[PDB]
């Protein structure tokens, strides 16, 4: 009952699009619990909404998915020049595909599981691991989260009381467990830490607030954003920046004494369930023995998801043409051993992070459901009543791809920099149906990293440049790929651009904003001429040479008689045997566990009173 901030009586929980991350903070690990829902099919309507799309997919593609495909290979071919080996190649075995039959003796193929013991009642909704043995011939599968926030664009649910069901059932379920053993009678004992995104979707968070305190009646509940979570699990002293690649989605953002940089922040709309995706394909294009993939079902996207997490690496020193197997489980029939050969598809579809495009090639486009999301409206300042959710500089621009690394000359570059501050005003009050409503963000990682980078740096405090550079975490359930690390340096260090490479940039930087400063400041009254209105172009062209007078000052500067200073690209992933899925948990609950939560519990008395507005006042980030 009584309300102590004390950790025994605290749940940090972690929502996921592949799984949602709970245990006590003390736990060595936290329960990973599946993001499902498995509802028998004659319990919804499925015929207009329709798309029995569990059933269908595509061996052929079309051409721009061709050459973007020749392209990588090409890609490869060099990256395997510049240290290693080649061969012969495609031609092949797999066209003559055997497959044997196993007695049921499935040892372990990797992880925690062995052979499938289904479900086949479908007189009741299923849960996390059990919905994930629910036949697909009897079940349909939701999943109530998209990595953080609700998962609004699935068309299995009619309205948000019917997700909201699904998510505190879910609660529930995962907080009913071998290892945790909590009851919902006993959840008002109980305090939660929550991690959220750090671009949360305001309705989202209030809603789940509201949920979690209203509802499943907890004692009080915290917030925390991804990125300085993944701090917090890692270390948080320094400015650093965090990669989070997930299933739908990659999250980057800088992090900065404490805070998370809003224009750092960039949603990319692709990650683990491409890659995914984009190696079925690929073994299809090989001659892949089972040659109707029903990827979108239950059955043929969890074989998906296995082998690329077995298989894919950026390792050069690993890529032979070799022999692979996998154990196709019996919806129906015995069990099916395939053994077929792979190399090098194993990377092309991992380094289809940096030519996302061909993501996109092989996709649905998005259809949300207006119905669900008209019940869930973007937040809005009660007073103005504007768009008032983070919104960040770099979204904006890698979205609409103005990317710093396509740039060529350095004037372009800085003044778009220089630019910055406007194109941030005119964001937060514009006319804005402008930054694109729909418009998914295709970035190509390496070039993103720079962006965050450059604007995590110039939209606050310019020289933790260097100190971001050298601490580049990758962390995320799908970044878990041998050697990401590895080309991820290579990629950033060709795209980089030199002015950005430069590690005296910040201190140039400073400059030019002060001597910019001092010809609209010590030149206070009105320009030489007699008459103006354009007579401040007499000094928007004298910024225009002062800019050209210090950027080639700069380069003169730059020869420096001898050798050149400039940025690392440190990135680091986890220790190997370190799961990089679970760092985020691994933070809120070192969070959970110190002086600073206390302050921080949004309590029932807390919300009733103030609603949504107490994340004014308690909250570890600038709501």
């Amino acid at each position: 009952e009584i309300d102590l901030n004390d950790p025994t009586a605290t749940i940090v929980i972690h929502p996921g699009s592949n799984s949602i991350k709970i245990g006590f903070p003390k736990d060595d690990h936290p329960v990973v619990v599946p993001n499902c829902v498995a509802v028998p099919k004659k319990w919804l309507d499925l015929e207009n909404s329709e798309h029995v799309e569990n059933v269908c997919l595509q061996r052929e593609q079309s051409e721009e998915f061709n050459n973007i495909k020749s392209e990588m290979e090409k890609n490869f071919r060099e990256r395997m020049r510049y240290y290693k080996r080649k061969v012969p190649g495609n031609a092949h075995e797999q066209v003559v595909s055997f497959n044997e039959n196993s007695k049921p003796e499935i040892i372990s193929e990797k992880n925690d599981p062995s052979p499938i013991e289904w479900i086949f009642d479908d007189s009741k909704l299923y849960y996390g691991s059990d919905a994930l043995r629910c036949v697909d011939e009897k079940f349909v599968i939701r999943k109530p989260f998209r990595g953080g926030s609700f998962n609004v664009k699935s068309p299995y649910y009619k309205s948000l009381a019917e997700l909201i069901s699904d998510v505190t059932k879910l609660l529930e379920h995962a907080l009913n467990s071998e290892t945790l053993n909590v009851k919902p009678t006993k959840f008002n004992q109980y305090k939660v830490v929550l991690v959220i995104p750090d671009i949360f979707k305001k309705s989202h968070v209030e809603t789940f607030i509201r949920v979690l305190l209203t509802e499943l009646q907890f004692q009080a509940v915290a917030i925390i954003q991804e990125s300085l979570a993944t701090c917090y699990g890692a270390g948080i002293s320094t400015s650093t920046c965090v990669v989070n690649i997930g299933a739908a989605e990659t999250r980057i953002a800088c992090v900065d004494e404490g805070t998370v940089l809003e224009h750092s922040a960039i949603t990319l709309d692709y990650g683990g369930d491409d890659i995914t995706r984009l190696f079925a394909l690929f073994l299809l294009q090989s001659d892949f023995p089972l040659q109707d993939w029903k990827i979108d079902s239950k059955h043929g996207w969890l074989l998906a998801e296995r082998l690329k997490k077995n298989f894919t690496t950026f390792q050069d020193a690993d890529v032979a043409v070799q022999l692979y197997n996998f154990m196709n489980r019996s919806p129906n029939q015995p069990t099916e051993k395939y053994e077929f050969k792979l190399f090098d598809e194993v990377m092309l579809a991992p380094l289809a992070l940096f030519f996302p495009q061909i993501f996109k090639l092989i996709r649905t486009s998005s259809h949300k459901n207006s119905s669900l999301e008209f019940q869930l409206p973007e937040s809005r300042d009660l007073f103005t009543n504007e768009l008032n959710d983070w919104n960040s500089l770099s979204q904006f621009e890698s979205k609409e791809g103005n990317l710093y690394c396509d740039l060529n000359d350095d004037l372009k570059i800085l003044n778009r920099i220089l630019d910055a501050h406007n194109i941030i005003d005119q964001l937060q009050d514009k006319p804005e149906n402008y930054g694109n409503t729909l418009k998914e963000n295709f970035a190509p990682l390496e070039k993103a990293i720079v962006q965050s980078i450059a604007n995590a740096s110039i939209t606050a405090d310019v020289t933790r440049m260097n100190s971001f550079y050298s601490n580049i975490l990758i962390v995320g359930g799908s970044s878990k790929i041998p050697a990401l690390d590895f080309i991820l340096t290579d990629r950033i260090n060709i795209w980089r651009p030199s002015l950005l490479s430069s590690a005296s940039f910040p201190q140039f930087y400073k400059k030019l904003t002060k001597e910019i400063k001092d010809l609209e400041g010590h030149y206070v009254n009105a320009p030489d001429k007699t008459e103006d209105e354009n007579k401040q172009i007499l000094q928007a062209q004298i910024k225009e040479k002062i800019v050209e007078e210090l950027e080639e000052q700069h380069q003169n500067i730059e020869h420096q008689n001898g050798n050149e200073h400039i940025f690392p690209v440190s990135i680091i992933p986890p220790p190997r045997d370190m799961n990089p899925a679970l760092i985020i948990w691994k933070g809120a609950s070192v969070l959970a566990q110190i002086k600073l939560v206390e302050e921080l519990f949004i309590t029932n008395s807390d919300w009733d009173v103030h609603g949504s507005r107490i994340l004014q006042y308690k909250c570890i980030f600038t709501y």
